[PDB]
């Protein structure tokens, strides 16, 4: 079966196109409703397409971001277009993106279960193009609200990554509340649970230090039992929050009653084969106080990526690395000081 729609490009001008694809399978599920795998009939590639039910009076908050975006490391919206679904009155809108099949979440889980640890360069590689998403995404003032390892898209071949799923992106404004019940448990930033609705972007940071530390201990670090036990896992390793850091959070409610408990060094969270450099980075993501935090632009900065601005570094499979180092003045705007940094001599 071969299907034909009329869609729109992503980035492109606003000027709907035909499209023709086939090899429709079903590959995943949500709230937000189904998605597809298919094959374009021109270029025989591979893409997703996520099916959404649309309210059709409303316009739709991740079409929007999706087609502002255009990184490297973010995976690309193709076209768009909309279909009939099931009562006359409804109407869905499609998201054609492209198709990457595996996740940092499906490679962690092999190791995970082979008694083995995913290879630091891995680590490095895999958290650096994260980095530089966030430092992208958050530059529009836009925040993810969902980062975890089932979002992040491997072409195992390149060791590119690629940031997903957009159905929880928000564009933050200062003054405007937001919904605090949000990002999934074990990723939650603690002032989510806090219940604030005042936050920052910075709640990716704590989110994305949640996928390093995992990657570094071959499980989740904080396995919370629910929403508010997510927070006692978190306090039985940074340790009770302090009554200015509580203050930081911008809780909705305090009223926890959490028993006192204090912080257990981080040398000795992790195997001590742990490099130092994975620790200290860290240690400046999962902190309580959300300012406290490092930026995604900083984090990119941080030593712990080093090794990949090396000239000689290489993959394991002997392939060169993706390009890590062509920032624009866009992705370099919240602190441009740091291109020092981040553009090694080599590269230039
Ligand atoms: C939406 C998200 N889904 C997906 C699943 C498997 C492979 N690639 C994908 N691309 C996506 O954007
Ligand atoms: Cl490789």
């Amino acid at each position: 079966k071969v299907t034909t729609v009329v869609a729109t490009p992503g980035q492109g001008p606003d000027r709907p196109q035909e499209v023709s694809y086939t090899d429709t399978k079903v590959i995943g599920n949500g709230s937000f409703g189904v998605v597809y795998q298919a094959k374009l009939c021109d270029s025989g590639e591979l893409v997703a397409i996520k099916k959404v039910l649309q309210d059709k009076r409303f316009k739709n908050r991740e079409l929007q971001i999706m087609r502002k975006l255009d990184h490297c490391n973010i995976v690309r919206l193709r076209y768009f277009f909309y279909s009939s679904g099931e009562k006359k009155d409804e109407v869905y809108l499609n998201l054609v993106l492209d198709y990457v099949p595996e996740t940092v979440y499906r490679v962690a889980r092999h190791y995970s279960r082979a008694k083995q640890t995913l290879p630091v360069i891995y680590v490095k590689l895999y958290m650096y193009q994260l980095f530089r998403s966030l430092a992208y995404i958050h530059s529009f003032g836009i925040c993810h609200r969902d980062i975890k390892p089932q979002n992040l898209l491997l072409d195992p071949d390149t060791a590119v990554l690629k940031l997903c799923d957009f159905g929880s992106a928000k564009q933050l404004v200062r003054g405007e509340p937001n919904v605090s019940y949000i990002c999934s448990r074990y990723y939650r930033a603690p002032e989510l649970i806090f219940g604030a609705t005042d936050y920052t972007s910075s709640i990716d940071v704590w989110s994305a230090g949640c996928v390093l530390a995992e990657l570094l201990l071959g499980q989740p670090i904080f396995p919370g039992d629910s929403g508010v036990d997510q927070l006692v896992e978190i306090i039985k390793v940074l340790g009770t929050p302090t009554r200015e850091q509580i203050r930081e959070m911008n809780p909705n409610y305090t009223e926890f009653k959490f028993p006192q408990i204090k912080a257990h060094p981080w040398t000795k969270v992790f195997r001590p084969r742990t490099p130092p450099e994975a620790i200290a980075l860290c240690s400046r993501l999962l902190e309580y106080t959300p300012t406290a935090r490092l930026t995604p632009l900083e984090a990119c900065a941080h030593s712990f990526f080093d090794e990949l601005r090396d000239p000689n570094v290489k993959l394991p499979n002997g392939r060169d690395t993706p390009a890590l180092f062509n920032f624009t003045t866009q992705e370099l705007s919240s602190n441009p000081p740091l291109a020092t940094i981040l553009i090694p001599p080599h590269a230039r």
